[PDB]
């Protein structure tokens, strides 16, 4: 089964920088990232989350996000894709980085989930 | 006693983007952010972290960081300033954002700590690069 990592942020700079941070230890994984709105402003959109999902070469996507206000769009995309999304309610940086490094190292999905379970947090924050 | 927020990342783009994200909810707080080495590499350095600390108008700094490999530098900088750093073992984005919004609203220091208590996490990742 193929796995990939998707990062969604309210900020294009967060997404960009996190992707680079991850790539320094995970050059081989299937990784996509998106942040902000089409005009570079802070936010998320259905279309841009959808594109990050569809852009990823893998069909089983471990998906990470920053603020609680992003969860809606991920859930909307989840309803409409043939990909299998696993959305994790974990910190964006620490969770995506940990998952990415494990995936790169060859960890199984169950092993990755076990580690991410330890990081579940309440994702209550919202952007206005 | 005034308080400010400091963001430290291995990435200059994460630091800048998080600052910008926070400024949408917290326009008035004393907030500084830095990431990367002087030479542009991903990482953290003593001097750049020190600059973010010294540039912050506040003397009591609630300090947030991304990966465990940043913690040593923060501890070293803490030794080398008269400012009082409170370093949180919490997620960088969600921690700094939550604390910044509370600070902006006029929450007390104890009230900020109260809300960050549920965010306490082990910060065990250590960055590498070749």
């Amino acid at each position: 089964m193929t796995y990939g990592i998707v990062i969604v942020s309210h900020s294009p700079e967060i997404a960009s920088g996190l992707k680079k941070l991850i790539r320094e230890v995970a050059k081989n994984i299937s990784l996509t990232a998106i942040g902000g709105l089409e005009n570079g402003e802070i936010g998320t959109s259905f279309d841009r989350v959808m594109n990050a999902i569809e852009e990823n070469e893998a069909d089983n996507l471990l998906t990470f996000f920053d603020l609680g206000s992003a969860r809606m769009n991920l859930d909307l995309v989840s309803e409409m894709t043939d990909k299998e999304l696993t959305i994790f309610n974990v910190p964006l940086i620490e969770g995506a980085y940990t998952a990415s490094a494990l995936l790169e190292a060859g960890a199984t999905f169950e092993a990755i989930k076990e580690q991410l379970e330890k990081m579940l947090i309440e994702k209550r924050s919202h952007h206005h």
